[PDB]
């Protein structure tokens, strides 16, 4: 609502990261769409080390930023920061109730993410799938 307002406001306009197959994503991108969930959450590196992360569940993308210096930024790690939400699944991890892989298909990729509860976990993934299921069509909004 407000909250992607002051979010869009609290990154430098120069903020771009590369979404493959599609082209840019910089801070205008953002305002292209609904803000539908917003959160802290843990993302497993290849290093095997978590990194926070602002995750923003949006209509048709997931974003990841980072609190870099009172001004937020696309992270960049070897998966890229913006993710289509199309066909995008939801697995459990094995005997880590507060973790959570998400598979996408745009292109395929694995995301690793960890919340701080069994509750916010149950929130995140509800908010996910709903978000997936009712993501518009390429054709309708594409992700430029």
């Amino acid at each position: 609502g407000a909250r992607l307002q002051e979010i869009y406001n609290r990154m430098d306009p120069r903020a771009q990261t590369p979404v493959p197959g599609k082209g840019p994503f910089g801070r205008e991108e953002l305002l292209r769409r609904k803000l539908i969930h917003d959160g802290c959450l843990l993302w497993k590196t290849a290093t095997g080390r978590f990194k926070d992360v602002l995750v923003l569940l949006m209509t048709d993308v997931l974003v990841f930023l980072q609190e870099k210096d009172q001004k937020y930024i696309f992270p960049t790690l070897d998966k890229p920061s913006v993710v289509s939400l199309q066909n995008l699944i939801v697995r459990d991890i094995a005997n880590q109730e507060k973790g959570m892989f998400l598979i996408s298909a745009a292109p395929p990729e694995m995301y690793e993410v960890h919340t701080a509860s069994r509750d916010d976990r149950s929130t995140w993934i509800r908010v996910i799938q709903q978000s997936v299921r009712t993501c518009p069509s390429r054709e309708d909004f594409p992700l430029i």
